[PDB]
């Protein structure tokens, strides 16, 4: 029973957003990690914005789970080699806070990322680390996450596209019903990314969660994440 | 490997587009069946506007089902009570014809709309006939159908948007790896309806197909259905 429109953010924004973290407006856009004043990313750092009204995703009486839909377009401000770690949409309890940098995109603590009983975040990543030591694919990709860094379903995101300069329009939907999430990925150039798979959203979250975007930074300082605009709706 | 935009339908169009039936462009807008010098809907007529590129849904070699993600927004234009039938996109032969009019949306013919094997046509239907002598569910719906005439996944689609007078996107995702076809419609008041379910490309269609949107028109007069923007992205 929830739904917003963020053409950009140029208004005021802090009535309907809770910034954690390094989290922030700049210019019309959403900045999930902190710049300098040269406008270089800082290192290990985490953002998130969450909506601040609350989205009922099932009911434990009436019983059944919400369906919704979500849209986003960002750009990645890439100047080395290194781009890391990049961002994700996710659902968490209304009092989740900001959690580890890194490949954790602020989701995850570095301790209890692969034991799902200790987590309380679904979430699609937009990873553009390549750390081998890490739960794989080991590539740039895009995936579903369940309380967990592992992803149940991954889709490998070309370079030429990451790296495009061009701004990309993420659309994620999910069908309470069929109980599918899926993700699309747009890019200007035509290409695109289509992703679902399988998750319960009454099993791994509680009744009521907050919608937000997270990004984080490890060693490396070549990336700079924007969210342009951000849409959503839902209904149970 | 097939892509194109189509913000509107003032362009020539007649080279990337086929039309079918009464298939006709008015005023950079996609028009499916035809209108009265008095715009009044014509009686059971058929429309349908083909892409003229044909897409690789599979390679029997290389092997592996293609991905897709297509856009289009439309307009209902209703004037009485009995709007039907409406509109749906769908995947076919290169060399498909439009079929009947009515509940078919110039998809399927009268006699073999059940029997899949007599049949070469995956479509996302919008339907707003309400006739109880037809396979149901029997109320104005969004559905998936896979060579034929009664879907394996249905949606209710609420008067109140069908009747709205606003304009509305529809969104199609297509995972040739999960193998699941998703289905998102928006409509600016927020509601939205998201529908996803397996499907099969191909156990249904041929290696080579045409993306197309037709509409139809029954007994009654009462709608007109224009389809503004259309825009589509394949990949195998
Ligand atoms: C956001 O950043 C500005 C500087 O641009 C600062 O003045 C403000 O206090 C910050 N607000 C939040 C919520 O981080
Ligand atoms: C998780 O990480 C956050 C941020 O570093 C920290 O404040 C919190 O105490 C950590 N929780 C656990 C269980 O490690
Ligand atoms: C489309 O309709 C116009 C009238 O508006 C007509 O002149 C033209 O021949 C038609 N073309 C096709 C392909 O139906
Ligand atoms: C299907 O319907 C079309 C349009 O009425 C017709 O031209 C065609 O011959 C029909 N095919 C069959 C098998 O009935």
């Amino acid at each position: 029973s929830v739904s917003f429109t963020f053409p950009n953010f140029w208004s005021d924004v802090e009535d309907s957003i809770i910034f954690q973290g390094d989290a922030n407006t700049t210019a019309g856009t959403l900045q999930l990690c902190k710049t300098n004043q040269y406008g270089t990313p800082l290192q290990w750092s985490a953002g998130r914005a969450l909506y601040s009204d609350p989205v009922q995703l099932w009911d434990n009486k009436t019983e059944s789970v919400a369906s919704f839909y979500t849209e986003f377009t960002f750009f990645l401000k890439i100047t080395g080699n290194g781009p890391a770690d990049g961002l994700a949409f996710f659902l968490a309890p209304p009092d989740s806070d900001v959690k580890d940098a890194g490949e954790y995109l602020g989701l995850f603590n570095k301790s209890t990322a692969t034991q799902p009983s200790k987590n309380q975040v679904v979430a699609v990543e937009f990873d553009t680390w390549t750390n081998p030591n890490f739960p794989e694919p080991s590539y740039r990709h895009i995936g579903i996450n369940v309380n967990s860094i592992v992803s149940v379903a991954t889709k490998r995101w070309e370079d030429s596209d990451i790296f495009s300069g061009k701004i990309a329009t993420a659309r994620i939907s999910y069908d309470g019903s069929a109980e599918i999430l899926t993700v699309v990925l747009s890019y200007p150039d035509g290409s695109d990314y289509i992703l679902s798979h399988s998750v319960d959203m009454r099993q791994n979250l509680p009744e009521s969660v907050r919608v937000g975007i997270s990004a984080s930074t490890g060693n490396n300082q070549f990336l700079t994440v924007y969210i342009l605009s951000w849409r959503f709706s839902s209904n149970l």
